[PDB]
């Protein structure tokens, strides 16, 4: 408790005990930035004057790692599991059955994308704590995961960085007062965020022999869509043309790019970013609901596309970045795509003398199942994440 904080304090440098000291001072909004630093320009996240802090803070929390899984508790928000909406007043005693079962109806079948940092207890929470929320988290952190104990009472630091799943909810009572207990597992997925040059390591490693994998007709057909062939492959695709004027010799591309897609599948639980237009979900720039500065606007976007799924008829560009670019400044919609191992993908800018960078190949007609969309603001424009899964 008390006795580990003072013991694990002495493993840390004097930088890092400087982290936490302004993390005592300055936790909420430390928290709000390790949640959404990674989606900024480079040169806004070294510029930042949190950004050190985020670092060194990162940087304690691994020198102290559980040799063994470990349940960790704390409250959260229902709005982020895409409930958007009370469960019960912090007057009112009972949660319906009801409001439970919808409730239940939200999570079920999602992977949740937690991020930043977190304060925990390896205790319930009992009659003479701090209870903010009528949902109460109980995670199992897998083996290694990094744990920081301090002084300021007693709490214990996180860093969450991975997909949670709601494994079973209960309604429990604390104090003459209803709660839903929610018992949540970590289904980790490689998330390289900001670090594009350990993402392209890991993409290089991954893609460097996939055109040896491919016969020449796939190879010829991959190559030429990488050299701009894409524009009349995908314009042909999103225009409905195989059905409404059809090009047989664009059908036999396309299908040894899907073949090529499918050759090396992509090895592991992968997330990958892409800043998308407005025309990705039906609006335009100059549309008045892509004004998301307007939370009427944000809501109507939900009510429309949380929970439902997304398809595009084009093959999709992704990266393993999750950084903004200026060729994409004017995007609102940041799409973080959940990859499952074995899907079809493939790291091009693995190919000798390709242009494009980072970049993430998927399937043409590809579905992701939108779980939960959050809000963030760069500078003055509001901006959205929405945390998506494809569906294979
Ligand atoms: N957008 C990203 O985050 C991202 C990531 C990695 C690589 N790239 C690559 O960067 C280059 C330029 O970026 P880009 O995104 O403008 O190129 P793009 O070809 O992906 O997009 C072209 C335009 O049409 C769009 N579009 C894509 N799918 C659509 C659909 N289903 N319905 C309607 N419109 C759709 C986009 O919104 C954009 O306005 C491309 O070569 C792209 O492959 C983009």
């Amino acid at each position: 408790e008390r006795k580990e904080a003072e013991r694990i304090e002495q493993k840390l440098e004097r930088s890092e005990k400087e982290a936490l000291e302004s993390y005592k001072k300055d936790s909420v909004e430390i928290s709000k930035y390790s949640q959404t630093r990674n989606y900024f320009y480079d040169y806004q996240i070294e510029a930042n004057s949190r950004e050190k802090e985020y670092k060194e803070l990162r940087n304690a929390i691994s020198k102290n790692k559980i040799d063994k899984p470990m349940y960790v508790y704390y409250f959260e928000s229902p709005e982020k599991f895409a409930f958007n909406k009370v469960i019960r007043t912090e007057n009112q005693n009972e949660i319906s059955l009801e409001k439970f079962n919808e409730f239940k109806e939200t999570i079920q079948n999602k992977l949740f994308k937690q991020d930043g940092f977190k304060d925990i207890s390896l205790y319930e929470p009992g009659k003479g704590d701090e209870k903010p929320t009528p949902l109460l988290m109980h995670l199992k952190l897998p083996r290694n995961t990094g744990m920081l104990p301090y002084t300021n009472n007693v709490s214990t630091l996180i860093e969450q960085g991975y997909s949670i799943k709601i494994d079973k909810i209960v309604r429990i009572v604390i104090d003459g007062k209803h709660y839903i207990k929610a018992e949540a597992s970590v289904v980790s997925s490689l998330d390289f965020k900001d670090d594009v040059s350990k993402g392209d390591s890991w993409g290089k490693a991954n893609y460097n022999d996939w055109s040896n994998k491919l016969t020449p007709n796939e190879l010829a057909d991959v190559n030429d869509y990488m050299r701009g062939g894409y524009t009349a492959i995908n314009n042909y695709l999103i225009s409905n043309g195989p059905v409404n004027n059809p090009n047989p010799e664009l059908d036999s591309k396309i299908t040894n790019i899907e073949n090529a897609l499918k050759r090396e599948p992509i090895p592991t639980n992968l997330t990958v970013y892409r800043r998308s237009g407005p025309q990705e979900f039906g609006l335009t720039l100059t549309s008045p609901e892509y004004d998301f500065n307007k939370l009427e606007n944000i809501d109507a976007f939900k009510s429309k596309w949380e929970g439902q799924a997304l398809s595009y008829p084009n093959f999709i560009s992704t990266s393993i970045g999750s950084v903004n670019m200026s060729a994409f400044a004017k995007r609102k919609i940041v799409l973080r795509i959940t990859i499952p191992k074995g899907s079809p993908g493939a790291y091009l800018s693995a190919i000798p003398g390709y242009a494009g960078e980072y970049e993430v190949l998927l399937n043409h007609g590809s579905k992701f199942k939108i779980n939960k969309i959050d809000s963030y603001k760069d500078g003055t424009i509001t901006k959205l994440i929405v945390d998506a899964t494809l569906i294979p």
